[PDB]
Order: C-alpha cells, then sequence, then structure tokens
C-alpha cells in the first residue's frame, strides 16, 4: 500500500554508464518514467516498441503481474534499440512491481561480450545448459549470454545438436550413453565446439550429468556445466554471422537426435 | 499416400507446413478444406505451432494437447510426425481426451500424475496424466503459480513441505493430503510424494518434482467443464519458499 511515482522513482546507480531505469504502465505499456543516460547509451510511448520484435513476447512473459516481486535471479534479457538497418544492444533486466495504478519498474543493464575488456577471467568463463531427452534446450543460465552472444530465448526449444560443430555431433551419441550409464555421477569430456551468435565456435571443456526421475527411473533432464577454454576469434560475440541465418533441413541432426532420444527412454536401473 | 495408418473416437489429419489442411478422415464424435488452426481453440494455436515447427518433428509418443472446435471445445491429445521432393507435411494423430472420472474412469491406484516446478514455484511442466485428472492442458498450468492451485487452507503447508524437501536432499517422502483445484472449479485431494533435482555443482535445487495419487475425485465427473465462478498472500508466500530454496544442500 504505497505509490512512489513522480520523482520518488529515483535511485541512480551511476554514482554504471550502461544502466538505466524505466517504469512501464502495466495497463498501457506506456513509458511512465524513463531514467536519464538512455539517450547517452544510444521517446515516451510503449516500451515494447523499442525491443527486438522477437523479444516482445519474452518481455510480457517476465513482466506478467502474477510474477515479479514487489519492490521491497528473476531477470531476463532483451535487445533494445532507439529506432534507426536497426541496431540493437543486449540488456539484462530485472522487473519490479511498483505503484504510480500499479505498473512495473525495471533496472536495465547493458551486457558486454565476456571476451572483450573487461574480459571475463578464463577460470570463470563458466555457463550451464539443460536439455530434455528429445534434445531441445530447456534453459541456458545467465552466465551463458555473455559467453555465447545468444539471449536465453534464442536457444530455448531448439536442437542442442544444431549448435555443435558438425564434427562433434556424433560425439553426442557416446556422451549420452555414458550419461545414463553414469546414473547421475558427473563426468568430464572435452573438447567440444559450440557455435556462438556470430557464427564463430568456442572450445568447451564440459562436465555432464542428469536428473533422474526417482519414481520412473527415467532421465528427465541432461545438465552440462561448461568452461570455455578457447574463446572465439572475434571478441564481439553479439555481432551477427555473415551466413544466411540458420535453416531447417538438418539431415543428420534429425537422425542423430531421435537416436539419442530413443536411448534416453530407457529406465536407469 | 497413406490415410489413417496407425489406426475409434480418434481421427487424424495431415497439415501443410506452409499452408493448410490437406488430409482429414473419419469423423465420429456425436456433433456435426481450410487452415487447421481455425478449428483449434484460440489459446492453443501457438501451442500447435510450437509443437509442429519443423526442427522438433521426428515409442513413448511425445505428444501435446489442444482444444478443437465443434458445433463447444474438446481436449485432444495429438502426436506430430514429419512426413516428407514434393510436399512437406505434419501428420497429426488425434484422440479425444476423456475425463479420468468419466465412464472410462481410471482405476483408483492408477490415478497418478506428476508435476515439476522451479524454485520460484511456477510450474515448468505437468505430465500427460495430469490432463484427464485435472481438466487442464499443460499449457494452462505452465509458468503459473503452483500455490494459486492449492486450496487456500493447504497453502501454508507448502512452506513446511519445501523445508523438508530442502532437508531431504533428494530423498523422496510422502505428505498428508493436499487439496488441488481442478479446471471445473472443484478440489481433488492428493497423496503427494515430493522430491527434488539438485544441481551437482552449486548444490542448489533446480526443480521440485511431485508424484501425486488422486484419492478423492470431484463430485462433477466432468473435469473439463468450465468453473461456476469467476476466474498477495500467495505472492508473498511464494517469495518465502523461493528465498528458502536458494540455500545449498550440502
Amino acid at each position: 500500500g504505497s505509490s512512489y511515482s513522480m520523482e520518488q522513482v529515483e535511485g541512480i546507480t551511476s554514482e554504471n554508464a550502461d544502466m538505466f531505469a524505466v517504469a512501464v504502465s502495466l495497463v498501457s505499456g506506456k513509458i511512465l518514467y524513463i531514467s536519464n543516460q538512455v539517450a547517452s547509451i544510444f521517446s515516451d510511448a510503449k516500451f515494447v516498441e523499442f525491443l527486438a520484435p522477437h523479444d516482445v513476447s519474452v518481455f510480457h512473459s517476465y513482466t506478467t503481474p502474477y510474477k515479479l516481486p514487489p519492490w521491497s535471479e528473476k531477470s531476463f534479457f532483451c535487445r533494445v534499440s532507439v529506432g534507426k538497418e536497426i541496431r540493437y544492444q543486449p540488456f539484462r533486466m530485472t522487473p519490479y512491481l511498483v505503484k504510480v495504478q500499479l505498473c512495473c519498474l525495471l533496472l536495465a543493464e547493458r551486457v558486454h561480450s565476456g571476451y572483450e575488456a573487461p574480459r571475463i577471467p578464463p577460470e570463470k568463463r563458466i555457463f550451464t545448459t539443460t536439455h530434455t531427452p528429445n534434445c531441445l534446450f530447456q534453459a541456458v543460465d545467465e552466465r551463458a549470454v555473455p559467453l555465447l552472444g545468444y539471449l536465453p530465448q534464442d536457444l530455448i526449444e531448439t536442437p542442442v545438436l544444431v549448435q555443435l560443430h558438425p564434427s562433434d555431433r556424433p560425439l553426442m551419441l557416446a556422451i549420452h550413453k555414458k550419461i545414463l550409464q553414469a546414473g547421475g555421477q558427473p563426468f568430464d569430456y572435452s573438447p567440444i565446439r559450440f557455435r556462438t551468435r556470430n557464427g564463430e565456435y568456442i572450445t568447451l571443456d564440459t562436465s555432464w550429468s542428469s536428473f533422474i526421475n526417482p519414481w520412473s527411473r527415467k532421465i528427465s533432464f541432461i545438465i552440462g556445466r561448461h568452461k570455455v577454454r578457447v574463446g572465439p576469434l572475434n571478441e564481439d560475440v553479439f555481432a551477427a554471422p555473415p551466413c544466411p541465418e540458420e535453416k531447417t533441413p538438418h539431415p543428420s541432426v534429425q537422425e542423430l537426435t531421435e537416436q539419442i532420444h530413443r536411448l534416453l527412454m530407457q529406465p536407469v536401473p
């Protein structure tokens, strides 16, 4: 029972040159309050209009009322652009429910490729991935965005094998065999090459594990903890690839995929 | 060409992955070419699209559900198959879903379903068996607050259950009755077995899994029917259970 609004929405973080705050009407979608420095790192309309069209559905999902925590991790990513081809910049955002009418304030921080000053120490370039037996990503942890160039939503529900170098795909078959064989005990395997947003591959040192349904004994998820031992040749992992986007065919990928899923259908006694 | 290969009460269709409805077959349900999604319920069109995007279409039969129109809407379990130098289609096997408490009622001991949710207490999944027994399709519960679904009375018991879940380190345990709201608005009573999936490196819980047995169904056997009633403490409570789960083990 408290409405900040007006200037009470103040709480500068600068004193980051890459952050900004914004309050958005939960009913209108209109930008009620917008923090300064925005034009710097680059209005008054619907905030979604400045987001990549693919990230709009994402923004609404994570800003849904029955979610979010009242102002006194639950953060998502969005590419923002002050119009223009158009130029976007990835932003990590944390949503907070706040009254002005109850809206939603968000702290947005510009994200930087972990391969460029300030470069993420190699011993800490660690991210994890989770996937279902059908081999489609289920989640990618936040540490992955800076090391891959993709935002979580770009990889969720897509073939795991597609991101792997074509010569490291058949390896996945043996990796899963050991995974259900290991019955949950993590094990190392390297190197595996994983494709980033800019079409460049990074070399990973991976530890594999699985979550086993105790009642059915069937594997529910495959979890990997990755350490990028060799980053890409081009440090800006968010740039675009000079290749005609992705595709659909995936001749061998489909084959290898169903082959693995079949394998993971067996109970792990 | 092969129409209705794998097979009563259930029909089939083949849809162009570029346009609409090519093949359709034997109708049967007592009640009476274009885009297939036109017949689907609005809120399921996205579901149908998602489960039929080419890079997902290929046993256990990893299907999905959605309501098709009549005249009225009925729940259907559909299994998508990618049938291919000419036309690339998606062969869909359909099958009317019957209330678990209806004529073909599921035997007591078999009225079992499971649920999974993330530390933030929002459903990440609900298995196939949950539909016939609860009236909801997975898409209705996914990403929604698990607490909102429990009887307002049983809600507090959820803070205790999670604490034990934390203390259990993965060891499953049975819990007294908890009341779960079904689609038609009625509460069913459950005998629940709880467990968790612990990330092996950070030792934090990634998913809470529950296996439920329905020991008391609803008075109105038709669980898919609409609820005879309109559609903060839950928000706050959720924040407690959420905070609590940030603790490692061990």
